[PDB]
């Protein structure tokens, strides 16, 4: 098991631009395109992301190729986001799992949503730190799409893939 698998486990896959939950541009496994309006918006996005006229359609490589960057990049945002709210020394003691999670949890989180989070931790506390990641998972996921919401949390409560499994 691993972050990967553990976000194609929840973020699905698709091929064909759709709206998500809070009905923005995505696609792949999580690619948000666009938040606005206007497919041709997304579109475009997608345009420039592939180049190459997908017209809203993309193919497993893409897709894939897609991914793997999202994912550095959360990845790289975690790291970030406690560089800041100071416990920086909490990035570095966290475990695989735990960390795993806050990859998935923070992804793909944007400008905006990183921002509030960032201060809703630093603001909180070296020992509070933790509520505020379930509680960001909590909203994000919840109403919505609770059992992801609930597949994270435990495991980063836990550290143990059992969930996914």
């Amino acid at each position: 098991m691993n972050i990967f698998e553990m976000l194609r486990i929840d973020e699905g896959l698709r091929l064909k631009i759709y709206k998500d939950t809070e009905g923005y541009y995505t696609i792949g496994i999580g690619h948000l395109l666009t938040k606005s309006p206007s497919l041709n918006a997304a579109k475009s996005e997608l345009d420039k992301a592939i180049g190459r006229n997908t017209n809203g359609v993309i193919t497993k490589d893409e897709a894939e190729k897609l991914f793997n960057q999202d994912v550095d990049a959360a990845a790289a945002a975690v790291r970030g986001i406690l560089r800041n709210a100071k416990l920086k020394p909490v990035y570095d003691s966290l475990d695989a799992v735990r960390r795993a999670a806050l990859i998935n949890m923070v992804f793909q989180m944007g400008e905006t949503g990183v921002a509030g989070f960032t201060n809703s931790l630093r603001m909180l506390q070296q020992k509070r730190w933790d509520e505020a990641a379930v509680n960001l998972a909590k909203s994000r996921w919840y109403n919505q799409t609770p059992n992801r919401a609930k597949r994270v949390i435990t495991t980063f409560r836990t550290g143990t893939w059992d969930a996914y499994k």
